[PDB]
């Protein structure tokens, strides 16, 4: 059922596991993600940026998310606006039926980040909708003050040695923390088949951080790369094929295969049935 | 609004135009088709084969079609099951909200085709849903007198005819039977459908081959031939390979010119736009442009009275 971020991450915090939050932009991406979380009976957060909403003209993505919610009634599913920039973007998402939003004003000075975030929280909490915010190396007492002044349900913090910082931020704020954004397999495949990926690019570190309070792990690039590597492989190996199902299907399955190990490591496997999901309407009571 | 094939093709037949019926399998393909028909203010048939519904777990495609219906309220849009094989596949499509279904029993002897088709017609007409059937294969070309008898015995709303086309991008080695079309049209009195009608336009094929694809001998139906058939009674023209080639060609181009890109929106976006650009002159040629505002669409519930 549609689930709030507050309830889904509160459960993860209480049982020391993290939930993957996967950016989705079209049908094959949502299908690849849901096959993994359903196979591992894990809750999931589907997230969409304002750009993803533009790409799908808003309505197509809303309807694909309704499809997931209907096809897998027993999986807690949070639909979340990633990297929201303004109250106007938040209103737009809540209107589409989202159950959570991120208001990212972390590039602003502290007081202005608080001002903008507070306004979003008032609007969202009145509808039962959860709010994630960010504060950007983060003094734990500054994190505590920010959460006190704003009332956000979750806090993305600048992470990095200092794992007791994560622990301290989690203990002082008392709320779920979020960790924002590269497999050899995917990387090698893309280059093998014509790609030119940056020389950029550790799971253990993420596991370590979950144990101290990180409850939401954002994954976007990895899925994009899995799909692209799979399509490039079909294009080289079978150049006569032109039906999109012939390369998007393999791309959809690469996403699922790349996600299974991650979900297992984050620890949310098996937890989908742990709690009765609270509706947005019943959630309004949490905020009085 | 959601429209029946009987209404949409009846208008097409009365005014001597044809309506493109485009297979869709996902979001970007629907978006590409809708942008073209909305630009041209034309009717449109979005069709989903049983394979497309498998690919989309049924519900994702049902919801994407709803998104199209909601986003473009004033365009008559028929949601049609392409190449249904059994009454069970037809009940499934109707349950998903479709307004039209094709029952293809053309590979069965005449009497069996008639029997399987009658079963579908009874269930579909009882819900106001239109029915397309096929007599002739694709090589059994359609016999005009037999087509007249089949329609009288089945009551279908539209008949797919066999005149030389076929599915796929390699329809000819380097033709067709359009004289039969007028005769079938006159004898049956109903809208006719032409399957395997992608044209494999030059722009699209050249792009695939320029950027690593291997389709040097792809050949489609010339647009002039389809325009001629429309003038003789063809009202629905099925197009699938052309959209597939357009998307694939555009993705291949991005992959070569910009090997650094790996976000699917960066290549499926250009894919979607290529479908739209490919469809615009085709829709103009079919003659359906500017006709989306011609009639008030009858709901499936009201359409039950027709039967
Ligand atoms: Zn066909």
């Amino acid at each position: 059922p549609l689930c709030t971020l507050r309830q889904m991450l509160g459960e993860a915090r209480k049982h020391k596991y993290g939930v993957g939050a996967f950016n989705v932009n079209n049908m094959e991406q949502i299908q690849g993600i849901m096959k993994a979380v359903v196979q591992l009976k894990s809750p999931v957060i589907l997230q969409c940026s304002r750009g993803a909403l533009k790409y799908s003209d808003m309505i197509y993505l809303k309807k694909l998310c309704e499809a997931a919610l209907e096809k897998h009634p027993d999986i807690p599913i949070c639909i979340h606006l990633d990297h929201g920039d303004t109250l106007e973007s938040v209103k737009m998402a809540i209107d589409l039926g989202f159950s959570s939003v991120m208001i990212d004003a972390s590039h602003h000075p502290f007081d202005e980040n608080v001002r903008i975030t507070k306004e979003v929280v008032a609007y969202a909490h009145a509808r039962s909708v959860s709010v994630e915010a960010e504060l950007g190396l983060t003094e734990p007492q500054d994190a505590k003050k920010f959460v006190e002044l704003t009332g956000v349900d979750a806090l993305a913090v600048a992470i990095g040695l200092a794992i007791d910082r994560v622990k301290t931020i989690s203990d002082l704020t008392g709320i779920p923390l979020v960790m924002h954004g590269v497999p050899k397999d995917v990387k090698d495949m893309i280059n093998k088949y014509g790609g030119k990926m940056p020389d950029a690019v550790p799971i253990e570190s993420i596991v370590h951080a979950i144990g101290e309070g990180v409850c939401k792990i954002n994954v976007d690039s990895d899925s994009r790369m899995a799909m692209t590597g799979a399509i490039r492989k079909v294009f080289v190996e079978h150049p006569e094929k032109f039906d999109p199902r012939d390369y998007l299907g393999p791309g959809r399955d690469a996403i699922t295969e790349m996600l299974i190990p991650k979900i297992k490591a984050f620890g949310s496997a098996g937890h989908a049935g742990d709690y009765k999901v609270v509706s947005l309407e019943e959630a309004k009571a949490w905020y009085k």
